[PDB]
RNA sequence: AAGAUAGCCCAAGAAAGAGGGCAAUAACCAGAUAUAGCCUG
């Protein structure tokens, strides 16, 4: 990358913008580059490549022969341009550079022929010498100097396709080089249209001296800008470049014409938009089908553009003729693909020149009146064709069809209109809707640009927006999951009442018969009202922990546990569509005293929980309680707010290598001296030490002052004295600490990891961070916790005897308790996070960390560049609440969500119900009597030899399995049954046999032989099965697949609002006919208010929880205002009743949405959105995850190609994160158009599936041994089978054929 | 309907041009919640 030293940004001063280069990290006054320094920086980066410049870049006999030819050409005395042009003590370097500039200038000024050196400051005699140096004869001699071999035309072809430098990979340059090489090797060859001197040699000189980048790159950076900027009259519009050159001025004029198109197209009169789309459609038909196409003959024919679109798509006409296939020879296929790309380019050039001519000659009403608008679209069309072939992955016949290309370009032009209206709405929503903020103003004005942004938008401004929108979208996913988990055990929904958050309180009656309950009254759906409180308290750790809590104090009067459930439902709902940007918000409808009291009650157990984890992790088995007490107070006296982008403990201390690293004398030298319980006690110790070090790592190590100082000195050792990398890594650390000496260790890690950072996850600075953190932690242990070096096995004390005086030394939650009591917003974060799975709560916490670090980094870079920035996005607060408080709240949920009660009665009604529930995942040979006795006999039966089954029983009762209860609270039972097989006796037999085989080398960590490593992996796989750990893995994968779908839902909903905002903002600001209430609402009710820019206010009100909407009520037929808390679906209906008077349209809500989507599928989009967010998949299983992702790819992101075309890759990445590699196959399925209430028709749909044979394979783990290295499948066939079932259910496939081994 | 594995902005450009930028835009990278599960780099 050219600008690898620096970063770019866009700054705006007084409605004028400038792209800048700046060094990072740096200080104000030393970061932003001035004009001259920007110019010399680019120039310096270009000249730093001249001496390594080579025409060619960089096992089989032929492939290895081609590499030897390239190397010999690139060697000394070969084609080394720096040696050739610096001859005679560099006396001719300036003349050669001047020649290269004149050669380029002659091209863009259309002067034929190579420049004469006499015009490069050189006499006629020297000119003859220089011309000879860069002649074909001399190039041939340099090429031949190190080669004494025979080649062919095909060999030269393969060398050019595989090794020619990218900057030289243009058709005429490649043909010039081929002609040169054939002449060099005395092979007969003819290419009469090509001149070796002008087409290859002269161009190589232009490329060697970088004459294009030298004269253009710096100016192109300075003229960069944002998508939207204010105009003179304080209106947002798409940004138009300033131009400055002949081609730049024409380009800006075309862009101004399209800006007028966006203004004129925003018309409620659909006939106006219909006519404009028809003219754009005729440009597409002209481009691909010529001026004599039948749809261009009659200028006044109002043909259906969409029916023409469908007709062309199935046309068999060929855009180019593809060459025949090759006799796979991958070198031959690359040559063929390059030939195919040139065929596309030549035909695309022909189509362009023909369309430009026909637009100028035979318009007369066919196209747009503005010629610059026709040219803008023709340039878009040519660019769209190039987008298709420039990154062609494989030559296919369908992609060579004219109808495929014309219709891809048609949707491409509509895409461009869609993203520009969305871009306009983005600027309007964030910067021109200030008076949405709750106020006492009786008259407000929407759509006026806030004062801080009238001078324009900077790139830092949009980085802040991204940070906020990312966290908002991530939080919307967990709101949905919290609602799902709360509903899963309390209510049973139906298809008509499938959104738990929209159920109504127990007193809600039917509107048309007040004698009956409302259909959505929560009473109609309760699974068991008499156990409702205990069912809810399962998610608060079990009701046994609440026997002292005065529920009746808060549920007094006629309130009961149904109001308890309703209050929790109301908390979660108040966070849905709760905008971080506009406060409507801090006074919840629910019982704030009850929720606050439950929070305080939960903080009171936190010290007990954290010290219990020391006990449960067997730390008091190897260390003195007094030494552990000291550590507990150190770690948990204060709530620790973790920073993002710090390497995780598990990456610094890999668990596999942990026993060996602990015993190493150079690290810690810990040896535990220990009968039958020997190997089991060593395993307990290393597991205990691993948990203790992890807690130390996060709660004491990372923030220690002495640790940071010694980290810096050690990391910069090699710098002040792999060896290549540690020197550069050390110098980077030195630069960081010089810029700011107060940077924390986390901030140094963040800055390093920044420059360390392709859309696809890759299958098979960071290490030096890991190594230096590892070394610093070991010394921190030796300096501050020396007692850990001397473990001693002794009997475990009683759980209640382990540091019972812990609470009296620490009070970490003292201040937070009162702040939650007075903050409805804090209570929202509490309840939403509290109802997540432990893994989800952890992810939510990580997203908060990434948000805080992002905002801090934006303001850091804005400050060093001297860029004034509005602080609407705070570094320390979110939605008016301290991020530190939100962090502590989510962290409490993370810990308590994973703390399962020890009482079976907290989750089940007796041991028999629990045993039967276990039978859904374990086949303990149920005879038919009672499940409890069947399980007890199973565990008491012989497994292998002298070993009983055991595992699942704890004395007189079945053993409480942590993974079983977590799947009950947070997982989906029917889903897990349908994708997995129950644990069997043979599983347990194989478990115990592998436990015995590995019992002698289990804690060796890193192993000697290949058979030892494979048997260890096999035992770990069997342990995961018998402990139901694979069950949790599948549940998390499903949660990640479902979470991404919900993420996409709120991505689309944001952009639908932005499209509507930008479109109606453009309509408000054009001269088209607009009715009174579209512009101004004058509401005269008791809550009177005058709304200027009413359409914009009402659009945003549809999407913001708490923003009231003005409408004419159904039953009263009079104007009213809502409280703003009604559902999105209710607000859409209300918006229709606000616009129902509109006389220039039948549907204001849908105006312009033909650009955003296919209107005929609008209700199908709503159905898919509801299907996902209401978790209908887990109740019906009518579609597969692959089928849901397929429909999203097919029609959920019609509004923006960059989201649609990444949908399959995102799915591929999620699976690869769990070490599953899948190979996609894109085929056909079915989808409905419309919803029956009875006009729905069926149509073809995109179907993403997996290749039938060898479509799924596991990633390989690289397992280092003592001497060698072995590769083992990360996931066995049984794991891959459940992944396939997860993706395909209810569809069944041949998994023996699909899985590759 | 689709056959994905980007998209946009600046520059260049008709004997085409094809040089730069993007935490701005999604993805990517990173994140450890619980007891042998995310190795390697």
């Amino acid at each position: 990358k050219l600008t690898v030293n620096a970063k770019t940004a866009v700054v705006s001063e007084n409605r004028s913008q400038e792209g800048i280069l700046y060094n990072d990290p740096s200080r104000y006054g030393k970061s932003r580059k001035n004009d001259e320094d920007r110019d010399r920086y680019i120039e310096s980066r270009l000249k730093s490549s001249g001496k390594l410049y080579r025409i060619f870049n960089e096992t089989d006999e032929l492939q290895w022969f081609l590499s030897e030819i390239v190397k010999k050409i690139n060697r000394r005395n070969g084609l080394v341009l720096s040696d050739m042009l610096s001859v005679d003590d560099r006396a001719f370097e300036k003349a050669f550079e001047k020649y290269a500039e004149l050669s380029y200038t002659n091209r863009r000024n259309k002067v034929s022929g190579s420049p004469a050196f006499e015009t490069c400051g050189v006499d006629a005699a020297t000119a003859e010498r220089l011309k000879g140096i860069i002649s074909e004869t001399n190039f041939i001699n340099r090429i031949k100097n190190n080669i004494d071999n025979k080649v062919s035309e095909d060999i030269i072809d393969r060398i050019i396709a595989k090794y020619l430098k990218k900057s030289l990979c243009r058709e005429r340059v490649k043909r010039g080089l081929k002609k040169l090489l054939m002449n060099a090797f005395d092979l007969p060859y003819s290419d009469p249209d090509i001149d070796v001197q002008r087409d290859f040699i002269d161009y190589v000189l232009e490329d060697f001296y970088h004459v294009r980048a030298k004269s253009q790159v710096s100016r192109s950076i300075k003229n960069m800008n944002m998508p939207v900027q204010p105009e003179g009259d304080g209106k947002f519009a798409i940004t138009v470049s300033k131009g400055g050159t002949e081609s730049g001025n024409k380009r800006s004029a075309e862009k101004e014409a399209f800006k007028k198109f966006l203004s004129d197209y925003a018309s409620l009169d659909e006939r106006v938009r219909d006519d404009m789309l028809r003219r754009m459609r005729r440009l597409v038909v002209l481009y691909f089908y010529g001026s004599d196409d039948s749809k261009l003959s009659d200028v006044n024919e109002k043909f259906d553009v969409w029916e023409d679109h469908a007709a062309r798509r199935v046309d068999n006409r060929e855009f180019i003729k593809l060459p025949l296939e090759n006799k796979t020879d991958k070198d031959a296929e690359r040559i063929r693909k390059n030939t195919v790309k040139e065929l596309y380019r030549n035909q695309n050039i022909g189509c362009y020149r023909q369309a430009v001519k026909a637009v100028e000659e035979d318009n007369n009403g066919r196209y747009f009146d503005d010629k610059m608008l026709n040219m803008f679209f023709i340039h878009r069309i040519e660019y769209g064709v190039e987008k298709i072939y420039a990154n062609l992955k494989q030559v296919t016949e369908f992609k060579a069809r004219t109808g495929y290309l014309s219709e891809k370009i048609w949707k491409d032009l509509i895409n461009y209109i869609s993203i520009k209206y969305i871009a306009m709405g983005k600027a309007v929503y964030n910067y021109a809707m200030d008076e949405l903020n709750a106020s006492d103003k009786k008259e407000i004005e929407l759509g006026k640009i806030s004062e801080e942004y009238l001078s324009g938008i900077s790139s830092f401004d949009y980085e802040l927006i991204k940070a906020e929108e990312m966290l908002q979208r991530e939080t919307a996913v967990y709101v949905a999951f919290a609602a799902r988990h709360l509903s899963s055990q309390t209510v049973e929904l139906d298809s008509e009442n499938s959104d738990f958050l929209l159920l109504k309180p127990k007193g809600t009656m039917d509107k048309n018969d007040k004698n009956k309950l409302a259909s959505n009254n929560i009473l109609n759906f309760l699974k068991d009202k008499e156990t409702l409180r205990d069912t809810i308290l399962q998610y608060f750790g079990g009701h046994s922990l609440w026997t002292d809590f005065p529920f009746d104090k808060y549920l007094a009067g006629g309130k009961d546990d149904v109001d308890f459930l309703t209050d929790l439902k109301d908390v979660i709902y108040s966070m849905r569509n709760d905008s971080f940007h506009y406060a409507t918000h801090n006074n919840g409808k629910w019982n704030k005293e009850l929720i606050s009291a439950m929070f305080e009650h939960e903080t009171e157990r936190m010290t007990v929980v954290m010290k219990d984890k020391f006990y449960s992790n067997n730390l008091p088995m190897f260390y003195k309680n007094d030494d552990l007490k000291k550590l507990l107070i150190d770690l948990y006296k204060d709530n620790v707010e973790r920073a993002s982008q710090v390497p995780s403990f598990n990456k610094v201390f890999v668990r596999k290598n942990f026993p060996a690293l602990v015993r190493d004398k150079d690290n810690l030298g810990i040896e535990l001296d220990l009968d039958a319980d020997k190997g089991e006690n060593e395993l307990k110790f290393y597991n205990a030490l691993y948990y203790m070090f992890k807690e130390i790592y996060y709660n004491a190590f990372l923030n220690d002052k002495n640790v940071r100082e010694r980290f810096i000195t050690k990391a910069t050792k090699v710098a002040d004295n792999n060896y290549i990398a540690e020197n550069d890594f050390g110098q980077r650390i030195k630069n960081i600490v010089q810029v700011n000496p107060d940077y924390t260790l986390a901030q140094i890690c963040q800055l390093i990891m920044t420059e360390y950072n392709c859309m696809q996850k890759k299958s098979a600075y960071k290490m030096l961070l890991l190594v230096n953190l590892r070394k610093a932690f070991l010394e921190f242990i030796k300096e501050n916790y020396a007692f850990v070096l001397k473990p001693y096995k002794h009997d475990l004390c009683d759980k209640a005897d382990f540091v019972p005086d812990f609470a009296k030394y620490v009070k970490p939650y003292a201040g937070l308790i009162s702040r939650v009591a007075g903050s409805s917003e804090l209570q929202k974060w509490y309840i939403v996070s509290r109802f997540l799975s432990p893994a989800q709560a952890n992810h939510m916490l990580g997203f908060l960390h990434s948000y805080k670090q992002y905002v801090w980094d934006i303001y850091r870079r804005a400050s060093e560049t001297g860029t004034e920035i509005n602080h609407s996005i705070a570094e320390d607060k979110i939605a008016g609440v301290d991020i530190t408080d939100v962090d502590a709240v989510i962290d409490l949920s993370v810990k308590l969500c994973g703390t399962i009660s020890s009482e079976i009665s907290d989750y089940f009604k007796d041991d028999e119900v629990y045993a039967e529930y276990i039978s859904s995942y374990l086949d303990f040979e149920y005879d038919g009597g009672n499940y409890k006795d069947s399980l007890n006999r199973f565990c008491n039966s012989d497994a292998v030899n002298d070993q009983k089954v055991a595992l699942y029983y704890d004395g007189e009762h079945p053993k409480l399995n942590r993974n079983i209860i977590l799947s009950k609270l947070y997982g989906e039972r029917r889903f897990l049954e349908k994708i997995t097989d129950r644990v069997s006796r043979s599983d347990i037999v194989e478990y115990y046999k592998l436990k015995k085989e590995t019992s002698q080398y289990q804690t060796k960590g890193i192993f000697d032989s290949e058979d030892e490593q494979k048997n260890i992996k096999k035992f770990q796989e069997m342990k995961n099965i018998v402990e139901f750990r694979d069950l949790m893995d599948y549940s998390e994968i499903a949660d990640e697949l479902q979470g991404q779908l919900i993420n996409w839902i709120y991505l689309r909903e944001r952009d639908l609002m932005n499209f509507q905002l930008g479109y109606h903002y453009a309509c408000l600001n054009n001269d088209s006919n607009k009715q009174a209430t579209y512009v101004t609402l004058d509401y005269q009710g008791k809550k009177n208010r005058k709304i200027n820019g009413a359409i914009l206010y009402q659009i945003c009100a549809m999407y913001i929880n708490g923003l009231p909407l003005y409408y004419v009520d159904k039953d009263s037929s009079e104007w009213t205002v809502s409280d703003g808390k009604e559902s999105t679906g209710a607000k859409i209906g209300e918006f229709y009743r606000y616009a129902k008077s509109f006389e220039n349209t039948s549907d204001c809500y849908a105006s312009g949405l033909e650009i955003f989507e296919n209107i005929s599928e609008h209700d199908n989009i709503t159905e898919l959105r509801n299907y996902i967010e209401h978790f209908r998949y887990y109740s019906s299983f009518d579609r597969s995850f692959l089928g849901i992702y397929s429909e999203v790819f097919d029609r959920f992101f019609t509004y923006d190609l960059k989201y649609r075309k990444n949908v399959p890759t995102i799915l591929y990445n999620i699976l690869l994160q769990h070490f599953v590699n899948v190979r996609f196959e894109f085929v056909s399925g079915k989808k409905m158009i419309g919803i029956d209430k009875k006009i729905a028709k069926e149509k073809e749909c995109a179907r993403i599936t997996i290749r039938e044979k060898n479509g799924v394979y596991s990633e390989q783990f690289t397992y280092k041994l003592k001497n060698g290295t072995v590769y083992v499948d990360a996931r066995d066939k049984r794991y891959l089978q459940s992944i396939i079932r997860l993706l395909f259910y209810p569809e069944k496939v041949n998994m023996d054929e699909m899985i590759e081994v």
